[PDB]
DNA sequence: GGATGTATATATCTGACACGTGCCTGGAGACTAGGAAGTAATCCCCTTGGCGGTTAAAACGCGGGGGACAGCGCGTACGTGCGTTTAAGCGGTTGCTAGAGCTGTCTACGACCAATTGAGCGGCCTCGGCACCGGGATTCTCCAGGGCGGC
């Protein structure tokens, strides 16, 4: 029953344990030097199931 | 009618300008060597913007009492003024010596350059001491047998 539409992150925060199941689109506003940080950022929403 | 106040003219004093001279120090011209600017490479420290977790320091609030400050009294010690003394200030004597300045001579001492080598910096191997692991000696807790009591 969430009225939230957009969820903002700093890219390197939260660790690997953030579940962001309900979201669908990921906007990388600023790219990282390390591509694994952006891969983890995309995998916040691209989880199993 | 006599003497006093005031204006203009002339001689003298004094700071400033220019002339003269020495001399010595700064400027002009030429040559040379090296100090510093520039270049390339390598490596380590600093910058900016973040994240995560610990934790002790910082912040905030509140009660209370110690200390800052104000007021008052008092007595003493310092200011003030005057008369007296005294020593500072100035001018002066009289010689000798210290010291600045200048000139002159010379000699020992320090700059400079080439060759050498031995003391300073870095790494490597070893010892002194501290620590990890295995074995022997000493002391503590426990399980079972013997004897006694009850129905």
């Amino acid at each position: 029953d969430s009225n939230d539409f957009v969820f903002l992150l700093s890219t390197r925060a939260g660790g690997l344990g953030i579940n962001l199941m309900t979201a669908d689109t990921v906007v990388i506003f600023d790219s990282d030097w390390n591509p694994q940080a952006d891969l983890q950022a995309m995998a916040r929403a691209h989880r199993i199931g």
